[PDB]
């Protein structure tokens, strides 16, 4: 079959952060059927980091998400060609996340060309303080508008001093060729950062999520 059990990640991501270009790659490994990814990055460029981040986690693919056979699985049809999606992630303090995602197939590995872009975060704000801890679990609403599918969500960074940091992501994901479309469903995630050095140059990242419906 064309989505194996057991497949790789390779990607690159090229981006800013209020005009502070940077550059990561990463290689990783997951299970698409069993929901969950694993994968290792490194800050190729513009390093060492001036923000959190956590900011960048969620952009570092949907194929890995266990899908129940009574959902139709949008992601997985897509392949070999593939999808690409684009994302806005909207913080509460008005600091405001632009990224997007082309996914490829060759062989058992997903190549990712990604680009994230940040404006407006606040100089004493969490994002360039330092100051999130970790992405809280989520549950992602997906629904179809336009003949493609779309995918918001109510993230939560939970903070140093205690409390959390708000974020509103809205996902458009378009397939490179005609798939069957699913009805309104959701997808749990929890992404986390296993391990990092110091200015983490180095991360361990993390992720495992299952649809549901109704
Ligand atoms: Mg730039
Ligand atoms: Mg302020
Ligand atoms: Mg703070
Ligand atoms: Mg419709
Ligand atoms: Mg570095
Ligand atoms: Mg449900």
């Amino acid at each position: 079959s064309v989505i194996k059990p057991d497949m790789k990640i390779k990607l690159r991501m090229e981006g800013a952060v209020n005009g502070h270009p940077f550059a990561i790659e990463g290689v990783g490994l997951g299970k698409p059927f069993e929901g969950k990814q694993s994968m290792d990055l490194k800050v190729k460029e513009g390093g060492p980091l001036p923000f959190a981040y956590d900011i960048l986690t969620t952009v570092f693919n949907r194929v890995f998400a266990k899908y129940p056979e009574n959902i139709v699985d949008y992601f997985k049809q897509s392949f070999p060609e593939g999808y690409s999606w684009e994302r806005s992630m909207n913080y509460e303090d008005g600091g405001i996340c632009n990224a997007t995602n082309d996914i490829t197939l060759d062989g058992d590995c997903y190549i990712y060309e990604i680009r994230f872009d940040g404006v407006n975060f606040p100089a004493n704000g969490p994002v360039m303080q330092k100051r999130t801890v970790k992405w809280e679990p989520s549950t992602e609403k997906l629904y179809v508008r336009d003949g493609v599918l779309k995918g918001d969500v109510n993230m939560a960074l939970s903070l140093e001093g205690g409390g959390h940091y708000r974020c509103d992501f809205k996902t458009t994901y378009k397939a490179k060729k005609v798939v069957q479309l699913p009805d309104y469903h959701f997808v749990d995630h929890h992404i986390e950062i296993k391990s990092h050095d110091k200015d983490y140059s180095n991360v361990n990242l993390h992720e495992h999520a299952e649809a549901h419906s109704e």
